[PDB]
C-alpha cells in the first residue's frame, strides 16, 4: 500500500498468534512493543527516546506479521507509549519513504 | 526520492536561516528541532515518547525547506535529542510510506 501521514500510520501486527496496534516508526531504530510473554531467552538493551533512555528486554528472530506482511527478527518489549514497528523490520516488509 | 531505510532517513532543511540535518519520522506527530531562535510569538508544551517528556517552545507558522521542498507548520523547539521531522510537515511534502 501507499500511506499517507495526515493521521498516524497505524497498523495491525500479528505476534505470538496476537493481534496489535502499532505505528509504522521510521525514526525508530529498533521495533518496540508493549509488555507480552515472548518465548526464548533475552538480552539487555538501552533505548533513547526524546525523553531520555530506558531499558527493555531483547527477543531475537521473532516471528511477525506487519499489515500483512511476513518479518522475522528482533522484538524489544518494554515501557512504551505505543507499539513501534522500527527500521529493523520495516526493511525486512520493504517500506520506503517517498516524495 | 525513494529513500530506504537501512540507515536512519537523514535530509538537510533549512529553518530559522540555518541549515540543519533532520530525521524524518513518520512516528512522530510533531516536528522538534533542537535549541535555536524563531522569530514571533511561542507558547509552552510537554511531548512525550520513550524515556517520558521535555519541555519544547511551539512556534506557528513557520517557513521550513526539507530536501529542496518548502513548507510551513508549527515548529516545536527545546532538547531533543535529534532532530526531527514530523507528520505536520511530511504531508506538506507529500511524503508517504510505501510497500
Amino acid at each position: 500500500p501507499q500511506i499517507t501521514l495526515w493521521k498516524r500510520p497505524l497498523v495491525t501486527i500479528k505476534i505470538g498468534g496476537q493481534l496489535k496496534e502499532a505505528l509504522l516508526n521510521t525514526g525508530a531504530d529498533d521495533t518496540v512493543i508493549e509488555e507480552m510473554s515472548l518465548p526464548g531467552r533475552w538480552k539487555p538493551k538501552m533505548i533513547g527516546g526524546i525523553g531520555g533512555f530506558i531499558k527493555v528486554r531483547q527477543y531475537d528472530q521473532i516471528p511477525i506479521e506487519i499489515a500483512g506482511h511476513k518479518a522475522i527478527g528482533t522484538v524489544l518489549v518494554g515501557p512504551t507509549p505505543v507499539n513501534i514497528i522500527g527500521r529493523n523490520l520495516l526493511t525486512q516488509i520493504g517500506a520506503t519513504l517517498n516524495f
